[PDB]
Order: structure tokens, then sequence, then C-alpha cells
């Protein structure tokens, strides 16, 4: 038994180190510590003292440098018998409080021990670098094992949802909280391997057909679906519910993909050094000389989509490598060689779009002197060029009833360009997906393990739509937890009368979720769409009529004194100030109809799919209007926080441990404020003083 081998792989890096005679000897020791702060106004960074005297309501201890401090015994954060020290689960802990915990994690975390319990969930510190504890043989080691049987680990927590999946015959959910860069999607995807293995058929041939399908889908998201940003460098810009199907008997029968709000804005504007989606520099990078001829395509530096932030490289990625797994993956996956080339006959097609040059004519109207770059996205799309150009410059709308022809400026017309982009781009994640599932599709289920991937928590000096959109999600995730772990808990107690009194653990993001998605009396994203659909709004009567109705009004809103477009929203995670520019269009969504004539007449086979299939290019309608982004995205929302309620959920609070993508520097006061946000001591006394 390797767990009981303590030269094994799984003791070395999954177990606490064998303290030596001289740590046997602080920790018989009688002597009495407590947390403290040597600058009161740095109340995350702790110190230990000795406790050197006490009265009835107090504790003298003495500092470092030397010095003597008094607190109240109800003020002191007690430190814990070092023995306690790395211990594996924290319910255990006799001191519950906060640099106790935070220690404890910063103990484990000195030695690579990056999981940790505490109590019913698991918490999982970002490393931020490799640790051998994801092989077959860990897998292995776990499979069939109690939770207190073995250490902490992601894989343990898949194995005890399969278990609870198998006998209470209920489905289950993995639900993993982190801000961006904590490690959600790192741990989605040994959730997911995990899965695939104790659970994939075993005799020959399928086994792990299906199972590798369901694995190779990712890799082919992450290049379309994930980019770097200022906080992660495989940031994932669109969020994800997979749902691991299974059988009666326990294997898996297939998996299914749903696809959550993918950031189509990256695609024609990136943040400094940021990248657009990996995708894009994989293929610069990865085509042969011969399709980079075929698809007219040069160097990164060469494309307004790719040459803006001063970033094409990320360091110790090689693109060109990742472009062969992408291939790799979609082979594997069953996407036909005449389909690839198509996919990135839209992403070098995108890359030229990208690079016309719309100038002023002699009117305010634009024209297009070089025609080059149309005439390469036409060439790789198989559309018309001088149909896309009048369709880009001169689109035709309804005026009433009649039939005139537009003619927008240079302004307009580039932003009519990046709608088309982001329309091509948005469509094709969507078709990937929907390809995807049909592959992975063979068989109903009789159960499912969902593990949702979402994008985490941001804030960045500009935070738009997209961001309200990603911390709003957030917000209602963490509720989820909040709920099921202090509401739905203590309204069992009350309900089944064990006498029992109610404790409010100061935990609820109710107040911010209603502010933004409410409808009686009106959120943020309904004031949103009431302004998108009135003819005469502009961003300055959106933001107006935001300010009207909560500042000053709302407790979680806040109208800033020293910006006129910008509004601040109290999330769980912190204060966010968001910049109202372009929301109504980002609401509305808009794209030229001519734009969507031109490519429905293309010649390749895939893009004409984007365009001609209802369920890719067709728009709910809400009457008169297409529904908005804000309404769609808040209904698919709502749906997946349905079916989580059906499902018996398994936390993992993933954690940041600093700003900078660094390894071995654990920063108090980043994951300190994680803990309290996350309500992770909360946690564990809900599960300490009560009746699980
Ligand atoms: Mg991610």
């Amino acid at each position: 038994n390797p767990i009981h081998d303590r030269t094994s792989d799984y003791h070395k890096y999954l177990k606490v180190k064998q303290g030596d005679s001289d740590l046997f000897k602080l920790t018989v020791s009688d002597k009495r510590y407590i947390w403290y702060n040597p600058d009161p106004k740095e109340r995350d960074s702790y110190e230990c003292g000795e406790i050197v005297s006490e009265t009835s309501d107090s504790f003298t201890f003495k500092t470092v440098d030397g010095q003597d401090r008094q607190v109240k015994k109800d003020d002191a954060n007690q430190r814990n018998p070092i023995k306690f020290d790395g211990v594996e689960d924290m319910s255990e802990l006799s001191y519950l409080n906060e640099p106790a915990v935070f220690h404890n994690l910063r103990v484990r975390y000195n030695q690579d021990l990056i999981y940790t319990y505490s109590g019913l969930f698991l918490v999982a510190v970002n490393p931020f670098k490799r640790i051998p504890i994801y092989t077959q043989e860990m897998v292995d080691i776990f499979k069939g094992r109690r939770r207190n049987e073995v250490a902490p680990h992601i894989f343990a927590i898949s194995d005890v949802a399969y278990r609870s999946m198998l006998d209470d015959r209920q489905n289950q959910s993995l639900l993993i909280t982190g801000e961006s860069g904590a490690g959600k999607t790192e741990n989605t995807k040994k959730v997911i391997q995990y899965l695939a293995s104790v659970a994939g058929r075993n005799q020959a041939n399928g086994s792990g057909v299906l199972e590798q399908q369901i694995l190779q889908a990712n890799p082919i998201l992450e290049a379309f679906g994930n980019a770097k940003t200022t906080r992660n460098n495989n940031s994932s810009r669109f969020g994800k519910f997979i749902e691991i199907q299974f059988n009666s008997a326990g294997f898996i029968s297939g998996a299914s993909i749903q696809s959550y709000l993918l950031e189509k804005s990256r695609v024609v504007f990136q943040s400094e050094t940021e990248r657009n989606y990996h995708i894009f520099y994989q293929l610069l990078a990865g085509a042969t000389a011969e399709e980079k001829k075929a698809l007219h395509l040069a160097g990164p530096e060469s494309f307004n989509y790719l040459n803006q932030s001063g970033c094409v490289d990320i360091k110790g990625v090689s693109d060109s490598e990742e472009f062969k797994i992408t291939r790799q993956a979609m082979d594997i996956v069953g996407f036909s060689q005449e389909e690839q080339m198509s996919i990135f006959k839209i992403i070098a097609g995108i890359l030229h779009l990208g690079n016309i040059k719309f100038e002023k004519g002699a009117g305010e109207g634009a024209v297009l002197k070089d025609k080059t770059a149309l005439n390469a996205a036409s060439t790789v799309f198989g559309v018309n060029p001088s149909v896309l150009e009048k369709a880009l410059m001169e689109p035709r709308i309804l005026a009433g009833r009649d039939l005139v022809a537009q003619h927008l400026n240079v302004e307009k017309s580039s932003s009519s360009r990046d709608a088309l982009v982001k329309a091509l781009y948005g469509r094709l994640f969507l078709w990937l997906v929907k390809k995807i599932n049909n592959v992975l599709c063979q068989e109903r289920k009789a159960y499912f393990i969902g593990v949702l991937d979402i994008s985490g928590f941001e804030i960045f000096k500009v935070n738009s739509f997209e961001q309200l959109c990603i911390n709003y999600t957030n917000e209602k995730l963490q509720q989820f937890f909040n709920h099921h772990m202090f509401k739905l808990e203590q309204e069992e107690y009350l309900k089944e009368k064990i006498n029992w009194t109610f404790i409010d653990f100061g935990l609820d993001s109710q107040a911010t979720i209603d502010l933004i998605d409410g409808r009686q009396p009106p959120g943020i994203l309904a004031l949103l769409d009431e302004q998108s659909v009135f003819p005469n709004a502009t961003d300055n009567t959106l933001i107006t009529k935001l300010h009207s109705h909560f500042s000053k009004k709302n407790a979680k809103y806040e109208e800033p004194r020293f910006s006129k477009t910008e509004f601040g929203v109290t999330h769980y995670a912190g204060q966010v100030m968001y910049e109202i520019q372009d929301w109504l269009e980002k609401n509305k969504d808009p794209l030229q109809q001519d734009l969507e004539l031109c490519f429905k007449d293309s010649s390749d086979n895939v893009v004409t799919k984007l365009f001609n299939d209802p369920n890719i290019a067709s728009r709910a309608k809400k009457g008169a209007n297409f529904i908005t982004v804000a309404a769609q995205y808040k209904e698919q929302l709502a749906s997946l926080m349905a079916t989580l309620e059906t499902t018996n959920p398994h936390f993992v609070r993933c954690i940041i441990p600093n700003n900078k993508q660094l390894p071995a520097k654990l920063e108090d006061k980043v994951v300190l404020d994680q803990l309290r946000c996350n309500g992770v001591l909360e946690g564990i006394r809900i599960t300490r003083k009560g009746f699980p």
C-alpha cells in the first residue's frame, strides 16, 4: 500500500514531511502563543508572540522585538498547538481564526501541499509550478478510497462525488470557485481525467475512444477560448459547464459541453501586454509555408488584431507546438481535414478583415483605397469582394418600408467590420462546441457529474460589460455556496427541530445580485435593456439613468465623484468601477444584414453553416426586437443555476497565492482577502458547530 509506504511518491508529494527530534521538542512544549499584528494598520501581517501571563479577561504576550502587549481574550487570535501545523482538514483546528487558518495553509504550501480540506469542501492554493501528483499512479491510489483515508486531493473529492452518485443514485456537481488565475481550469481538467480513468471502459475498443475524446475536447476549446490577460497567461475567456455522463452501471456513457459568454471583443481589441486568442498565434506560427501561402498569412506584427498590445509571445509557451496539439486533438475528436482547413480559413479571414483601412472620402462617407486586405479575406472566405465592400460601407436598411442604402463614415465602417469579425468568431466557437457535442453525445445518460469551470472574478484598469457579466456570474456562484452551506443547512435543523439556534454567518450577496439582475424594481441589466431598445438612447443617457435609480439609494452602488462615465458595484470580492462606453451596442450586439447576406453566399462549407444554421445564425426575438445579450445571458445562467440545484454539489475553493503568477510566494494580504470573501472560516464553523 503506497499509502502506508513512507517511501512512495504518495507520501513524498502528498504527505507532510516527518518532523525531527528538535521539532518534537517544540511540539511537546507547554508554552502558549498568539497571532498578532506588529502594525495595527496592517491587519493581515501577523507575527507569532508568546503568551507570558493572563488575567480573567486578557492575555499579555511578548512581541518579537521584545515589547509586551495586552489584548482581551475576546479579541485574541490564539495560535494552535504546532502539532496542528500541516493538518489535512482544518476543521480539526482547536482555534479557528484568520491567522491560524492562513498559517496552516502556509505550512502545507511551503512543502508543495496545495490541497487542504476545510470541513466539507476542498481548498487549492495555486502553486504556479508543476508537482507530480496527477499521474495514473496517483489516480489509482485514490480509487475507492475514503476522504479521511487519503490525503487531500482533487482526485479525492472527484472520487467522493462518484461514489455518492452510485450510492445515492443522484446527479452530482463539482463547483470550482476562484478569481482569475486561481487554478479553476487546471483542477477542472483533473476532475475529468480522474472521472474518465476510474469510470472509463476497460476491455477492448471503445475504452477511451470516448474517454480519450472527452479528454481531447478541452485543448480544442482552450486554443479558441483562452488568451493571455494581465492576470493569467491562459485565461478562460468563456465559461463552461461540462456534463460527464454515466450509465446505471457507473460507466461513462458520454459528456456534454455547455459554453457561456465568450469574450468576442478580444478578437478585435486587446489591452496592453495581453494577447488575442491563442489560436491566432498558433496558426501563424504553426502553419506550413504552403498553408501560409494559401491563407496569405504573415507575421503577427503584420496584423492589426495582433500588433496592438505589444505582446505576441507567452513565456514558456510555444505556439507552433500548441498548434500541433490543437490539430491532433481535432483529429481525435473527428474534425475532417476539409473542416480543419475551413476553420483556419476563418481564422486567417478574420485577420485580413482587421487589416482593412477605411478612409474618409470626398464626402463624410467612407472609401476603401487599398483593396488588398479586402480581397485576401474575400479570397479565403469564399465571398465576393465588391459585395463585401458594399455591405461594409454602404449597408442597406429599412426606413419605414423604404429600402435606403447607407454610407457609413470611417468610424462606423470600422465598427461594422468589427461586428462581422466578432460574429464570425463567436459563431465558429459555437460551431466547434456543437460538433464536439455530437461526437460525445451517443447515448442517453442515467446520471451525470457536472463540472463548472467559469471565467473567474477579474478587475482591470478598464472594466466593461464583459467584466460585469463575469463578476456577476462569480457573485452568483459564491451565493450558491452561501445558500447551500449556511441557509439550506440551518433550514433543516430548524425544520427537523433539533434545538437548534439560528446563526447568521454574515455572508449574503443577494443585494449585489439584485442590483444587477433585478426585475422589479429594475436592476442594472434591466435598465440597460430598456435604454437598449430606446431609439434616442446613448451611453450618456444610460449612466445618467443608472445613477438616477441607484446613486445614494443602493448600498452596493456608487456614483463616483471623479468620473461621469463610470459606476461602482460592490461585489463579494471587492468594489469594481465599470466604464459605460459602448454598453448599448455591446448589449444590442448588432450586425448589418447585408453583411450576413454576403456570407450566406460563401462557397466554404463551414462558413455557409455559420450563416445558414438557425441554431448558429438565428436570434430569438423579444417581440419587436431581438433578445439582448443581457437578457439572453441572464436566461442561460438561471437555467444553469436551476440545474445545479438538482445536484449534490461539491465545492473546490481555488486560491491565488499572489498577483504575479509566481511560485513559492504566498502573500498574506492576497490570500486572506480571498479566504474572507470566499467564506472559508465560516464554512469551517458551520461544519464544526453543526450536524452534517
Ligand atoms: Mg480558466
